[PDB]
């Protein structure tokens, strides 16, 4: 059973750090995709390449 909203960010040493930096990474990646979504056809040219 996992508590609602528990991402294990604040517990122990390595696993906690890993989860923090991971959610951080995924967030940066949502901003990344949400950033490239603004441009519909540069990565398309790259794709055809």
């Amino acid at each position: 059973p996992i508590a609602k909203g528990d991402h294990g960010e604040g517990k122990k040493g390595f696993f906690g750090w890993f989860n923090r930096m991971f959610e951080k990474s995924t967030h940066h990646y949502t901003d990344s995709v949400g950033g490239i979504l603004r441009s519909t056809g540069r990565y398309l040219v790259l794709y055809l390449i």
